[PDB]
């Protein structure tokens, strides 16, 4: 019997179990995969370290960057220099210093007091409570997407604003709650720390990649506590301790943390079974749908010419994109997603097709030298059976209210990390570890 | 190795079960409980049938009716006499012959084209594929609450469509895209069909209970064809069959038919991993919240003071009551429903914590002698492991035009059954039905 189990080796169960290990108790940590890192995820190609999972941090982002320095991870800038290429349906690509002058004065003004407005709501949203707002009964049965109808902004700041909403949340306007999105702004500290590169969450890079910084972490823990390619199929508890069922055979514990996405800890058999308000709540926390892509060429074109590698396109399959060089300055990268509907549709076909779909939006924006590609490297997140989708759940109307409140408490002596249960940069690496060291300071006060 | 094996022995599963045996493939049927039925659940106590599950079937469900007729179970109608108590708020209660004739004429004209308008869209909408109605992304992209806000309809009106709304999806109108209650309206045949007792859904009951039918259908099956208490945990196949994983060991089938609600059919450990858009799609078809009770009396008392034993309370926990007395007339049995969040909320409590509630609610409406119980009899569905929520599943916003046309697809050697692929009568056994005849037919298809 050890003292805590921890299923997952993501970011939250990694931090859950080092900081278990460092109060000196005994843990286990059961992954499924044969690997760490969980959404992150990083591959050696063309000489250089591609992230197929989460790959920012930004300065508002304490825990990731603490982390980062204390396991001795450099970062590196997410270049900032070029122009930037918009397109608007039929219409001619405009190249613009930055995104913003791409708009007229009204336009841009009617954006940023969209973005103030939600930031008003989002302010009055509780981050540990979020269904305790004030207006929490209707904020949570309206969607994202009345709430901007109701603003009445033009068609055009409507779609920029989408672009930017599906960017961040993998998911439409239609899909999200109010009362949820208004939570993640407030958890994020506004939509410009959601949306930014210099600022905001998209301002650094690691060096080498995110899913070695999950090894350095994973690395804390002594030879025999991680035991990985061991997904969890069953979680029994009783008066005494918890019995953790894999293929392989048993693990006994005084207490458990599930560190799994939500829809993948319903999915374990729990004995008793999970209450139905928290089985309920699972059942209404769907993972976001995004395919992130690298498309890489022998060298950055694009900088010759003075772009930036930033396209928007609001009518497009892909919305945003990113020069993803690295440092050295070769390969040229474009980073880049499909996002919610354009996920899922480009889900369902070939690698070879969806690297056409970007192909021809870079040639029609940064130019026809985009069809001449050195390879496509991609990754369907909502394909991957131990995620089943990027970048984390949201919450359609009537879910905050009625089932969330069951999503932090522990059931006796099974308790939850993931940065779904995170109060600050909920849906990131950041909120992952702070929900692992909530976790493990609730265990370790309970052990006694 | 047996031509197919079914997962689950509800109506759905029962139903392809016997239509495989019939058209002489061999056949097995693993069901998680120790009885067949599902969603439907009869016990004995004070000497009558207590249907803890689906009880009602009406005119134009051909499927249920010809089963029932089949197998020698008679059906009795659910009782339309005496006055029906309305209460709204802190007010008096209103007897009246119908519940009609506790609102103006105003209000019912107002319901009346409310009702009329949902069902307009209703008829757009193709059983088949919700999807490709002409106005399938408006309609998806809408909740129900939205739509019903956008008709002008007066707030007490929209109040008692809510409490319908409520009793027929076990979730509010802000849950539901305007696309899912319209199919569901569709597929019911309209809101009357939904709603009304005679001439509707809720018309007769089964003598004896709805168990027992499933006890019969299941008796059609040759002896070892049934294996209860064997919940199916894995699901392999390849390019000769597939293996079935019990706690017990392994089946091996040349196809599979999967007969248990959304949430149940994403938590088997399918292999290969079910394609993204399914796997998606199952976690936005999240189960309702419902927690049916019978309150039992030596007699029903309320029948020799002219009242039906019908109360609707919109401002109350509990939705619409209805006189449960079987045909020998004793005991009296008043049978209602918590619904959505009220089910959520009195899940959460104890049986006798939920007695008084709707004891106190009674009292004030049918009166006093609604405190003398003899009993007092519920079940909270989504406590159930094997179900996760009655009736059924709902979909949110922008799930049934995104992951919605995964529903049906057979995955390789695995097909899908269950109500909530019916395209008539979804949500409901004669949908069960309809969903097993046609995995049935595919899988004998598919073998031949
Ligand atoms: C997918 C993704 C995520 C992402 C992003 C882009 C994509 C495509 N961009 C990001 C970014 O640039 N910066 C950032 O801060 N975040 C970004 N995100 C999100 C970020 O990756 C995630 O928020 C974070 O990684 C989540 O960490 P957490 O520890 O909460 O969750 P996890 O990584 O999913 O780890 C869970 C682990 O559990 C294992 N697992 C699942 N089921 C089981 C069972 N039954 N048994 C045992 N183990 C299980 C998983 O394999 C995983 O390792
Ligand atoms: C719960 C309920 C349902 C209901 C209703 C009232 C309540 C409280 N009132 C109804 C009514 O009056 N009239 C009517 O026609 N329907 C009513 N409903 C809905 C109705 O009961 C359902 O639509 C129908 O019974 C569903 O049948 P279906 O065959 O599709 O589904 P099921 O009954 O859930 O059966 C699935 C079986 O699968 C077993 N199970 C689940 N998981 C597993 C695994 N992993 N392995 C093996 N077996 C599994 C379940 O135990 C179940 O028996
Ligand atoms: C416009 C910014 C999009 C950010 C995408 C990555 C979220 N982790
Ligand atoms: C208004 C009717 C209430 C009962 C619904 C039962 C659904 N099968
Ligand atoms: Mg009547």
């Amino acid at each position: 019997q050890v003292d805590v189990v921890v299923v997952g080796a993501g970011f939250a169960g990694l931090t859950a179990a080092r900081a278990v290990h460092e109060a000196g108790r005994s843990v286990l940590v059961l992954e499924a995969r044969d690997r760490v890192g969980g959404r992150t995820c990083t591959e050696e190609h063309h000489g250089t370290w591609i992230d197929l999972g989460g790959q920012w941090i930004g300065p508002g982002q304490d825990r990731v960057a603490a982390l980062a320095a204390e396991l001795g991870v450099e970062t590196y800038p997410q270049p900032t220099e070029g122009d930037d290429v918009v397109l608007f349906g039929d219409g001619e690509p405009q190249r613009a210093p930055d995104v913003a002058l791409a708009f007229s004065d009204e336009e841009l003004t009617a954006y940023l007091e969209l973005a103030g407005a939600l930031e008003a709501i989002a302010e009055k949203v509780p981050l540990d409570a979020p269904w305790l707002a004030p207006e929490a009964a209707a904020w949570d049965a309206t969607t994202l997407r009345e709430w901007v109808a109701g603003t009445g902004v033009p068609d055009r700041v409507a779609g920029l604003f989408e672009v930017a909403v599906q960017a961040v949340f993998a998911a439409t306007s239609a899909q999200l709650s109010l009362l949820h999105a208004a939570h993640y702004v407030h958890s994020a500290g506004g939509w410009s720390k959601l949306t930014d590169t210099e600022g905001g969450a998209q301002q650094d890079r690691l060096v080498g990649g995110v899913q070695p910084l999950a090894e350095r972490l994973a690395a804390r823990l002594p030879d025999g506590a991680l035991r990985l390619s061991t997904p969890v199929r069953g979680l029994a508890q009783d008066g005494d301790g918890v019995t953790v069922r894999t293929a392989g055979g048993e693990v006994r514990a005084r207490r458990a943390i599930v560190a799994v996405p939500p829809t993948l800890a319903g999915r374990i058999d729990h004995d008793p079974p999970l209450p139905p308000q928290r089985d309920q709540l699972l059942q209404h926390m769907p993972q976001g749908s995004v395919v992130k892509f690298h498309v890489i060429y022998d060298e950055p074109w694009w900088r010759a010419e003075g772009l930036s590698g930033t396209v928007l396109c609001p009518d497009e399959p892909i919305g945003v994109t990113f020069d993803g060089t690295p440092p050295a300055g070769t390969p040229g990268i474009v980073t880049g997603f499909f996002e919610g509907p354009a996920a899922v549709a480009a889900g369902a076909r070939t690698r070879e097709e969806r690297r056409d779909v970007v192909v021809d939006v870079l040639a029609r924006t940064l130019g026809e030298r985009a069809r001449d590609v050195r390879d496509y490297i991609d990754r369907d997140w909502s394909a991957e059976p131990w995620t089943r989708g990027c970048y984390g759940a949201h919450l359609p109307p009537g879910a905050w209210t009625v089932y969330g409140p069951a999503l932090r408490v522990p059931v006796g002596r099974v308790h939850w990390a993931g940065t779904e249960t995170a109060e600050r940069w909920t849906g990131y690496i950041d909120g992952a570890i702070e929900s692992g060291q909530r976790a493990a300071a609730e265990v370790l006060a309970a052990l006694g």
